[PDB]
C-alpha cells in the first residue's frame, strides 16, 4: 500500500555523469561508451547566446578546447560533432560503467526521472512529466544544463531528456538525446513563451484507478459519460482531450479495479464540477497528472483493495 | 527555478542491496563491509510471525539456511546473529561498492529516501519524512522488506532505516540499521495501529521559505506573532510544536528572503484558520510537511554528492 510519486533508481545514470567545460562555460555531460553527449550552448558565451551560429562556434573550437571531467579524472576528446541541438564529444575511453542503454523521444504525459547535476555531479532524483506544452516543471538552477531525464524499465536506461533551458516562467525546456527539441523551443535567449499548459487527463484517469486500487472509492459515482461528452466538458477546465488511445490505455486498470473507463470519466467530471469537499485523493487535494497508466500499474498491487 | 520533492541519488546504495533467502521468505538485505543486515522476520513462516520466539527461531538456522544473492552472485554466509529486529548475515566477501557509510537513527520531523527494492533488485526512490507518529507514508508492496532509507551528508551515506512492515492503514514501520524500532510497533502479526499523526510545523516554515524563493508571495502578510501565540494556535490544528530550535534552523531561510521565522509563521496562521481560498503554493492545496529546512537550502543552492 501507499502511492508515491517515485522516481527510478538513479545509479546507472550517476555512473555517466560527468563535467564539460569549454572556455569559460562548465555544464554536465553524459558520457555512455566513448561519446559525452551535452547541450551545444556550451560552445556559447553569455553575449552568443540570442543569435548563435553554432555551425561557425564549433568550427573554431579544436578537440582540446573541450575540458570533459569524470570524477577526479580529465577524458580526452579526440572528435567532435554536432547532432541538432546536442554536441558529441568523441572520447579516447569508453565508460566502465555504460549501463545497456537506448535513447528514446517521449510525447507529452509520459513521465521520466530527472537525475539534477551540477558540475558533473549528480545533485537529487526527481519525477517529472513531460507537460502538454512540451516544457517540464522541473528544479533546476544554473549549471543543471545537460542534466537528464530517463526511464529504467526492465535495467535497460531509456535516456528521453536532456536539460537545455529555463523558460520565464520557471519552467524547463529540453531536447531528446539526437538534441531535437521538445515543443517550439529553441536553443537561443530570444523571447520564448510556454504555451498555456493544461492537465494531462489520462494521468489523472490513472491515478483515480490508483486511488480505488489503494481502497479509495468517496468520488465514484452512478453515472456514465459518452467520450464526447467527457472531452466538452473536461476543455472547460484546462483538461486536455481523452482519446480512444487512452480510453484503451485504461483498459487493464479498468478491468482490476471493475470500474469502466467512461464510469471513470463521469468521477473525474463531477471532481471537477465540486472540488473536493475538505477530503483527499491519495494524501492530494489536487488532481495529480504526473502518474501514466503504465506507473500506475508498475506501483499498485495487482489486487484491488475492495 | 522549480521545486521538486528530491530524493538523494541512490547509486551508492544500489551497490549495497541484495536479496535474502530463508526458506520459502525472500526479502532485501543491506551489504556493507561483510555483513548483510536484514529484518530478523526472514526466518519467520507467517504461523512464526503470529508470536514468534526469534532466538529459538534463529537457533535452528545454518549459515547455509540463508541464500545470500548480490547480483547473479551467490555469497557465502559464514556467520549470523541478531541485534534487536535486525538479523546480521556475516559472508565470506566485503562489499567492493561499500560506500563510506554511518548508522545514524533520525528524528521525526527528518527526511530520507528510501529505496525501495524487491528481490535484492532496486524499483524506485522516493523522498519520505518519518512522521512525529513513527511512521512512513511511504510506498511498499509485499517482498519490500530489508529495503532503506537514507541521507547523504558530503560523501557519506547515513543509513537510517529498514523497512519491516505495513500497518492496517496503509502506513509503514521500520527500524534504525541497529534494528532499533521507530514508534511503538512490535515486529509480530499482530493488532497494531499508528498514533494520530501531526504536522512537522518546521518542515510547512521552511517549504513556505521555498515557495517564496521561487516568487510563490500571495500567503505574505504584515503580521508578526510571538512563538507562545503560534505554539497555541498550531496546537489546535494538530501541528507540531515549533520549539526555539526550529526558529533557529530557520535563520539562514529568514535572512534570505527577509521574511522573519515569526512573520512566516503569522502567515501559517492565517492559512490554518483560513485555508488557502482556491490558490495553491508550489503547486499544492496543503501545506506540505515533507521538506526539512536543511533540504530547502540543499535544493535550492544545488549541493552535489559525486
Ligand atoms: O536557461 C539557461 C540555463 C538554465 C537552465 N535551467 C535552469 C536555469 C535557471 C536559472 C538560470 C538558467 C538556467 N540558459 C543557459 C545559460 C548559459 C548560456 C551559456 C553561457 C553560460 C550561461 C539560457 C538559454 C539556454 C538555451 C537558450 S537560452
Ligand atoms: O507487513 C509485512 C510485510 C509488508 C511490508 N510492506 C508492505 C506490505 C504490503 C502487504 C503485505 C505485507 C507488507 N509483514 C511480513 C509478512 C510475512 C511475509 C512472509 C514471511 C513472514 C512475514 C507482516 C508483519 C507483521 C508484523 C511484523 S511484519
Ligand atoms: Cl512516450
Amino acid at each position: 500500500s501507499g502511492f508515491r510519486k517515485m522516481a527510478f533508481p538513479s545509479g546507472k545514470v550517476e555512473g555517466c555523469m560527468v563535467q564539460v567545460t569549454c572556455g569559460t562555460t562548465t555544464l554536465n555531460g553524459l558520457w555512455l561508451d566513448d561519446v559525452v553527449y551535452c547541450p551545444r550552448h556550451v560552445i556559447c558565451t553569455s553575449e552568443d547566446m540570442l543569435n548563435p551560429n553554432y555551425e561557425d562556434l564549433l568550427i573554431r573550437k579544436s578537440n582540446h578546447n573541450f575540458l570533459v571531467q569524470a570524477g577526479n579524472v580529465q577524458l580526452r576528446v579526440i572528435g567532435h560533432s554536432m547532432q541538432n541541438c546536442v554536441l558529441k564529444l568523441k572520447v579516447d575511453t569508453a565508460n566502465p560503467k555504460t549501463p545497456k542503454y537506448k535513447f528514446v523521444r517521449i510525447q507529452p504525459g509520459q513521465t521520466f526521472s530527472v537525475l539534477a547535476c551540477y558540475n558533473g555531479s549528480p545533485s537529487g532524483v526527481y519525477q517529472c512529466a513531460m507537460r502538454p506544452n512540451f516544457t517540464i516543471k522541473g528544479s533546476f538552477l544554473n549549471g543543471s544544463c545537460g542534466s537528464v531525464g530517463f526511464n529504467i524499465d526492465y535495467d535497460c536506461v531509456s535516456f528521453c531528456y536532456m536539460h537545455h533551458m529555463e523558460l520565464p516562467t520557471g519552467v524547463h525546456a529540453g531536447t531528446d538525446l539526437e538534441g531535437n527539441f521538445y515543443g517550439p523551443f529553441v536553443d537561443r535567449q530570444t523571447a520564448q513563451a510556454a504555451g498555456t499548459d493544461t492537465t494531462i487527463t489520462v494521468n489523472v484517469l490513472a491515478w483515480l484507478y490508483a486511488a480505488v486500487i489503494n481502497g479509495d472509492r468517496w468520488f465514484l459515482n452512478r453515472f456514465t459519460t459518452t467520450l464526447n461528452d467527457f472531452n466538452l466538458v473536461a476543455m472547460k477546465y484546462n483538461y486536455e482531450p481523452l482519446t480512444q488511445d487512452h480510453v484503451d490505455i485504461l483498459g487493464p486498470l479498468s478491468a482490476q479495479t471493475g470500474i469502466a473507463v467512461l464510469d471513470m470519466c463521469a468521477s473525474l467530471k463531477e471532481l471537477l464540477q465540486n472540488g473536493m469537499n475538505g477530503r483527499t485523493i491519495l494524501g492530494s487535494a489536487l488532481l495529480e497528472d504526473e502518474f501514466t497508466p503504465f506507473d500506475v500499474v508498475r506501483q499498485c498491487s495487482g489486487v484491488t483493495f475492495q
